[PDB]
């Protein structure tokens, strides 16, 4: 049944995996520094390796200036053998969470942990490594997806994606937090490979501060951005301003409607267009 | 102060294994607890009966020569409750999805739910599309499941973002071709829902689309808004912003701007004459 | 390798036991147990683990509180275990907090909820009603979700999908039912006003426009802003269920302004209806 560690003076009771390089050399980048793992029973044996596991791995060859390490969790899909086990959860040394379900990456890329390393293993990728350390990366064939499942019970189904702007920083000892600043933005939009590389988003919805905030003024706008055919510049086209004006984001430039997609009728209180 | 270390001094790996069988040396079972690691904390003179925080390995499918199926969950216990009401709030499915199921969200009878497939099974009136399994992150919370993106300025700019990353090709094979964003690339943000029989497709959305295949000096996009009419179950594009920035209706002679009791106040345009 | 076995096909589990000082009850955020790689420098191991799973107490333990939570620690390439990062926190309430390098000081290593973050950083004041709602990502400046969507043989179709229903999975009954009216899916921005975070002040929302049934599932899409000098987020412009693009109030919101005019308007009727 059970197997314990105890610490009766109320110190902590911890388990450690120790591991070296070949010939007492320093441990290596992506070397498996330790692991915990179910092996299940086939009938008369156990599986050769674990079918579900927590792995600790090195990030960089270890040294006096690098104790780099990262984590991953491995699962095995119903109806496959541990040959096709999947390191689906990767907690990068930088702290990003990569989520890589079955189908998404070949097991030769099992040790990919960052955009930097993905760029290395797949030289045609070329995604912006400045995006490393920014949080959650999901990789799935075709249709990577977030599902927000929202039973009413007794109130309201209100799933939400909520950006939270503030001034200041939680990274230092000071820990000033302060009022939302101008040029605060919340972009939802699409980057993509142009055949050379990924770069900046080229179509977006953005929610922006339109102003610095204080406790009785919190202006926002909502802006829609596209990129023109033959361009690589994402441009604001239409926004809703803080006063609720729907507008083009530049004067004398963008139509409403076109010849083969005309508005059916316009309702405005003033019957005269103001030019 | 009291450490317990496995060591491998030739620089092999040093791993820990949980071994587990079925009854009477039978093959291990679906959702059978194949192993576990777990804090038990001290009440005053005893430990809790089970762990209050734990990593569990579980079987997915009865084990066999063609099924080594396994999955993971992490259990926590909320402040002010006993381990009776401990919560398997992190579930890493055998398909590789992450399910995130906080306190309040699922009854503990559904502690072993690991996919839309199994959720449909346990809750027969659910009927959600199991084709969505394997797609990444599922969050389940009563009423208000939520992603919070907390964005301190420090010295630059509060710029939280949700960023789709379109490409051609695949990371799943050995070739590993990656290539230019294709046409009919999309990034949909929208709402599915139960119709009283089932969940199905989204019925209102914002989408960012490729409007074109891409290359390094042309990366066209559009943004499109979709709704479903009362009495219909068809989600339809209504208004978009095109790659040239035209705000338009997504069909000719069909959608109004304004209505009788919600009129625009004034229109500003350079041409004072509507083109018909 | 080091294996525990259970040959009668009971379960084979590993337990960390831990007490308070002098056989006292274990404490809030006390490290109740752990598993941790220590790697080899050349002639020694690192002093603590460079990657680890920690179990911690939530609340002083008691007959009515067995509170516990989990975190995973990593160490970034080119730094020592001094600057290791508890980047994954699974709160006692069940939320997942994701806190990469650069995001929080190590003094806030034990932060596990908005409640406890408010405590450690008294100027924060974020709404603790948001605890238990799922995923919180904290990064300096640019917290981000990336959805990476290789075509292979079909279509690049990344998606963020709200799933409305009636009923509840929390009880034993487990009624699930049709999407109700005032169902919403908001994507938008809260922020500090200099006192506190509160509700979102600009948003896109997808709404139910109606209760649903198996032949009618109406939606609208609505854009909300807040005016300069206000703290009220207000619907401004929506796309209705019939596809009408409208202002969300009569005689109130312009299309265009004097220094940002539409270039041309195309409509079938050449006469504005007033």
């Amino acid at each position: 049944c059970s197997f314990g560690i105890e610490n009766t003076a109320g110190g902590s009771a911890v388990f450690h995996n120790y591991t070296r390089g070949a010939s007492n050399s320093v441990t290596k980048n992506n070397q498996l520094l330790g692991g915990y793992g179910s092996r299940p029973w086939l009938g008369s044996t156990y599986t050769e390796h674990s079918n579900a596991a927590l792995h600790f791995l090195g990030a960089g060859d270890t040294s006096a200036t690098n104790h780099g390490g990262w984590i991953r969790l491995l699962v095995t899909p119903k109806g496959k053998t541990i040959s096709d086990r999947v390191p689906a959860f990767r907690l990068s040394d930088n702290g990003d969470l990569w989520l890589v379900p079955d189908g998404a990456m070949h097991s030769d890329l099992g040790l990919v942990r960052s955009i930097e390393t993905l760029n290395a293993a797949v030289p045609r990728f070329n995604a912006p490594s400045i995006q490393d350390g920014r949080g959650l990366k999901i990789v799935a064939p075709q249709a990577p997806e977030i599902d927000l499942i929202a039973p009413r019970g007794s109130g309201a189904s209100a799933p939400a994606i909520r950006a939270m702007w503030c001034d200041g920083s939680l990274a230092d000892t000071t820990r000033y937090i302060g009022a939302t600043q101008p040029g605060s933005t919340f972009y939802i939009g699409a980057s993509g490979h142009d055949g050379e590389k990924f770069d900046s988003m080229r179509g977006s919805v953005a929610i922006k501060s339109a102003g610095g905030w204080g406790p009785t003024s919190t202006p926002t706008q909502v802006v829609l951005e596209t990129c023109e055919s033959g361009s690589i510049s994402r441009l604001p086209r239409w926004g809703v301003d803080h006063n609720g004006t729907l507008m083009p984001m530049a004067d004398n430039r963008y139509n409403l409607g076109w010849g083969s997609g005309r508005v059916k009728q316009v309702y405005a209180v003033n019957g005269t267009i103001n030019t």
